[PDB]
C-alpha cells in the first residue's frame, strides 16, 4: 500500500494582530469556541495531558453539522512564532484510505495591524488517492465561518485577551 501526503494550504485574514489572535483562538479555543459558536461546537474535552504538547482532546459538535466528534492530538505550540500543530487521530474523515490528517496553523502579521492565518492540511494517504474538492472547500468555509465569529467577538470586547 502506497504511502503519500496530500497537502492543502489556505489563508484567512484578520484585523486582530497575531498575539491576541493566538491567546484567543488557539490558547483558549476549548473555552471560547463552544461559547461563541454553540451550534458548531458543543464542547472540548481533554482525555490526556495538561493542555500542552502531547494533549489528546475530544471535540463534540453541535446542531449545526451532522454532529459526531473528533479526537485531536497536540503536536506543537510555538508561543513566540504563533505556530499551532495538531493531528486528527480519530474522526469520520479517517478511513483505510486516510490514516491521519496533521495540521499546522501559523499567524503572520500584516503591515495594516492585522493577521494572516496560514493553515496547512496534510492528509496521510494509503493506497489510491481520492480527495473531493468540495469536501476540502466545506472545511475551509466552516473554518472561516468560526474564525469570523472569533474576530467579531474580539472586536466587540476589545479588552479580552490583552
Amino acid at each position: 500500500a502506497m504511502a503519500g501526503v496530500f497537502t492543502y494550504e489556505t489563508e484567512f485574514t484578520s484585523v486582530i494582530p497575531p498575539p491576541r489572535l493566538f491567546k484567543a483562538f488557539i490558547l483558549d479555543a476549548d473555552n471560547l469556541i463552544p461559547k461563541i459558536a454553540p451550534q458548531a461546537v458543543k464542547c472540548a474535552e481533554i482525555i490526556e495531558g495538561d493542555g500542552g504538547v502531547g494533549t489528546i482532546k475530544k471535540i463534540t459538535f453541535g446542531e449545526g453539522s451532522w454532529f459526531g466528534s473528533v479526537t485531536h492530538k497536540i503536536d506543537g505550540i510555538d508561543k513566540e512564532n504563533f505556530v499551532y500543530s495538531y493531528s486528527l487521530i480519530e474522526g469520520d474523515a479517517l478511513s483505510d484510505k486516510i490514516e491521519k490528517i496533521s495540521y499546522e496553523t501559523k499567524l503572520v502579521s500584516s503591515s495594516d495591524g492585522g493577521s494572516i492565518i496560514k493553515s496547512t492540511s496534510n492528509y496521510h494517504t494509503k493506497g489510491d488517492v481520492e480527495i473531493k474538492e468540495e469536501h476540502v472547500k466545506a472545511g475551509k468555509e466552516k473554518a472561516s465561518h468560526l474564525f469570523k465569529l472569533v474576530e467579531g467577538y474580539l472586536l466587540a470586547n476589545p479588552n479580552e485577551y490583552c
